[PDB]
């Protein structure tokens, strides 16, 4: 995991507000006035937008404020403009590990309706199987905008190795499809109740899950 | 307001260095040694690879090394390895609660080596199938350089219609994934002997095959 806690992302339409939260511990957010927030465009440098919680640098609208209520940071932004479709990292002071930071949030001003991710679990093949792969796939299709979280359970218990995600591209009905695939061996995957995947998409979570049948 | 000066790219081949660098002024490069490097994969966080100047956190190995004179900063990266291939971004403080940033240099691991794809089929789940939904999903995996091509059979005929492929992206292998998915009706899939997806990458083609289940 990241060291402070941000949801993934968030959305707005043009001219809405939109806040994010920047969740740590009482040794680091909750501890100073410290948290800092960052907007990055893709592959562009990133930039400071708040120091001390609540400061703004020159040249940074105040349509951008921080506020802190005890371990959590939230930045608020008013009147969300194009520009403001960005990456938004919080980070804190911890005092004894220094400088701690969140995962970011991928923050979408709509530029399209909402779409609610087509989610389908695909157990192991009979041909990857013969071949001593049982690799499942989480196939996540027609959603907007287009961050979506992935997280993978075997039986009940997060697994945290051998998944990948794609990142999202927008298909041909200009909405985004990714796939989610965990390599598992064919014991892991025979020996297990079930494996869930588990989809999160504009702030909503949904779950399917697969078992071993006697045949394929 | 003003970026800290980053050339826009560099290059190295496997086991190689490169040096980057990272011109301030006197006011924050040059004033104190609170100069941080990240290294950011596309579309990923990015990861602190050093702090005041010189300083790997944990688990940053020691092929990643800081320095400073006067004005600029500088990071090697020794023995490169692919897992390098990124973007690499300077901050340092200045006065007045100012931080500033490099506009970031892509440093390109060359010659990094050519991998077929690894192609996996699979059949409509239960689960669609009882939804009235027959989607196919051809996973494409583990292939160097990232352009791929996909077709779809039904019995031996191409399908012209219902394929999306999705835009290649580097995994944590370094190495590009895919998906082509084909949106069939329970009836068509029921309707034909098999379907097949055929995947071109570098002049060279893999194909699978499925066929309605017997169980
Ligand atoms: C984990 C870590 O150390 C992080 C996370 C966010 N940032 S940043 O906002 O300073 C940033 C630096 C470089 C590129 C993008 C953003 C640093």
């Amino acid at each position: 995991q990241s060291a402070l806690t941000q949801p993934p992302s968030a959305s707005g339409s043009p001219g809405q507000s939109v806040t994010i939260s920047c969740t740590g511990t009482s040794s680091d957010v909750g501890g100073s006035d410290s948290v800092s927030w960052y907007q990055q465009h893709p592959g562009k440098a990133p930039k400071l937008i708040i120091y001390e919680v609540s400061q703004r640098p020159s040249g940074v609208p105040n349509r951008f404020s921080g506020s802190k209520s005890g371990n959590t940071a939230s930045l608020t932004v008013s009147g969300l403009q194009a520009e403001d479709d960005a990456d938004y990292y919080c980070s804190s002071y911890g005092g004894d590990n220094n400088l701690f930071f969140g995962g970011g949030t991928k923050v979408t001003v709509l530029g399209q309706p909402k779409a609610a991710p087509s989610v389908t679990l695909f157990p192991p093949s009979s041909e990857e199987l013969q071949a001593n792969k049982a690799t499942l796939v989480c196939l996540i299709s027609d959603f907007y905008p287009g961050a979506v979280t992935v997280a993978w359970k075997a039986d009940s218990s997060p697994v945290k190795a051998g998944v990948e995600t794609t990142t999202p591209s927008k298909q041909s009905n200009n909405k985004y499809a990714a796939s989610s695939y965990l390599s598992l061996t064919p014991e892991q995957w025979k020996s297990h109740r079930s494996y869930s995947c588990q989809v999160t998409h504009e702030g909503s979570t949904v779950e399917k899950t697969v078992a071993p049948t006697e045949c394929s």
